[PDB]
């Protein structure tokens, strides 16, 4: 039930209505073009009838209030919001190669080039909000995003939260991560190491080709992450591995911050891509030499 | 896309497909006449569709198994299941006056007396179950149906276990129990009490006219069920009260099991109506003397 053309009263553009893309939560989302300036764009455009809450509204708001106060090259970026009445339509950067969701149901494990690849960015992007006291809470596969060049941008702030003084340990994070980190689960109090933890858990899957600690059953899983139940393939090489296990460590107090990240050996003694072909979409590279 | 008629190929008769009535998981539910022996049932209709994995068949057949065990007065009665290919039917008894959760959004707060009545044959229903090693663990408002005669009788044994030996603790509990007990939260094995501390936030909320342990957020709901953080009117009567606080505690080995339960004075000091007035669906039964 969703207008054809999007207007915002305020900073006064109007947005046709592309194509749909994906949705994740309350929201669907799709490509819209400025329509006169002719741009490109996301659109996340949420129903206000599933908001008819007010701790639903708030959520939302406070996604809008973290991600619109971000501005950096690993980041989707936020270009506004407005609503009517039936809708809230934000307005993000476009990420035309998807998320790395997609590639890896297509490629399942990577080179390990590719993996420093993205996981730098990845980490640079982390940087990033960890540095502004922002933890994402939910970095996954599908929410890091690909723009043109293969870029990574990460995405979806909606269990994103603020830190608000040094030493804050959240209490409760209201929704269901992906790569849940170990002392979410304990209901024990968590900060940034959760999103070191996530990291943790993206790079297994890339070098790996799966979860760490997939499983039938959702609650077998987190019982595995609670126990730190898994393991690391024999053919992933020694350096990559421990640099998981480093991450993938129950207590938060051992896992690397991520600043120290980009230091470790993994990237530092190891070729990293400066850019990808738009080929390594659906073949492995070789990396020759010419 | 649900067939108008319901064929049983096996004991061949089949249904003629009723009204809508309700809904609770994957499963919508009507009621549905033999169209021969014209008499009526509640059918309860799952999509094959949103049973593609094995992990999500699993639990509705151990629902089927665990359910069709079941005879008893308290208990909705299982009537018999079949499949085409795009569904699963399962026949039950039909209970004409909907459930408890119907009857407390009209009425907030019940008189003691109703308390007791229908208090005493959640019991007298759970101790059935406990006895046959059955754990419920989702009793709650509105699976607790009510036949003609107002008589209760619990429903959807879908989070519903086997218990498979003495001493067992079951591990983990694929859902979310809208009634969920401390010791399922603290993820540390649970058994039986699970059902009276359900039981225990029944009785608060008939008398009380609300939840125990309701809060704007989930999440800050399971904290204050885990710090065992409620509060009981002070108009509620003192041996009411303490009956609340017996099965409202945060160590399962100290609740009542279900079978000291109906001894309590709460019961036995009590007056318990023999039946109910139809009135009583919406005007406060007095009990006058005549
Ligand atoms: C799991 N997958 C994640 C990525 N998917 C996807 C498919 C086609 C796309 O456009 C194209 F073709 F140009 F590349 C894009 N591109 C895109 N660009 C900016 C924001 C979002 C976005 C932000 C959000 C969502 N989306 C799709 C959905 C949920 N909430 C969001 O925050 N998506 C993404 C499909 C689903
Ligand atoms: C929260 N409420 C619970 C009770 N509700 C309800 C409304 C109208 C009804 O028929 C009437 F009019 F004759 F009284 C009934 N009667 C009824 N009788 C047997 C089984 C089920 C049942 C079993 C199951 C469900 N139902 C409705 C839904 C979810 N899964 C079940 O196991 N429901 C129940 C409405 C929703
Ligand atoms: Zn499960
Ligand atoms: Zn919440």
């Amino acid at each position: 039930e969703i207008p054809e053309v999007l207007v915002d009263p305020r900073s006064r553009r109007r947005y046709v209505r592309g194509r749909f893309l994906g949705k994740g939560g309350f929201a669907k989302c799709f490509e819209i073009s400025d329509a006169d300036t002719k741009e490109v764009f996301a659109g996340k455009i949420v129903p206000k009838s599933l908001l008819l809450k007010p701790h639903q509204r708030e959520k939302m708001s406070m996604e809008i209030s973290i991600h619109r106060s971000l501005a950096h090259q690993h980041v989707v970026g936020f270009h506004g919001f407005f609503e009517d009445n039936d809708f809230v339509f934000v307005v993000l950067e476009l990420c035309r190669r998807r998320s790395l969701l997609e590639l890896h149901k297509r490629r399942k494990a990577l080179t390990e080039p590719e993996a420093r690849y993205y996981l730098r960015q990845i980490v640079l992007g982390c940087q990033y909000l960890h540095r502004n006291r922002v933890i994402h809470r939910d970095l996954k596969l599908g929410n890091l995003f690909l723009n043109e060049d293969l870029e990574v941008k990460i995405g979806d702030f909606g269990l994103a939260t603020k830190v608000e003084y040094d030493g804050e340990r959240k209490k409760t994070l209201c929704g269901t991560p992906n790569y849940i980190a170990p002392e979410v689960l304990s209901k024990k109090g968590h900060s940034f190491e959760v999103d070191v933890w996530s990291i943790g858990c993206i790079m297994y899957t890339l070098l790996v080709g799966k979860p760490p600690f997939e499983t039938s059953c959702l609650k077998e899983t987190y019982l595995r992450i609670k126990k730190n139940e898994y393991s690391i393939p024999k053919h992933i090489n020694p350096v990559a591995a421990s640099l998981i296990q480093k991450m993938l460590q129950t207590d938060p107090t051992a896992r690397p911050t991520i600043n120290e990240l980009l230091n470790d050996e993994f990237f530092t003694s190891g070729y990293i891509p400066a850019r990808l072909p738009i080929t390594c979409l659906t073949i492995p590279p070789r990396f020759s030499i010419a």
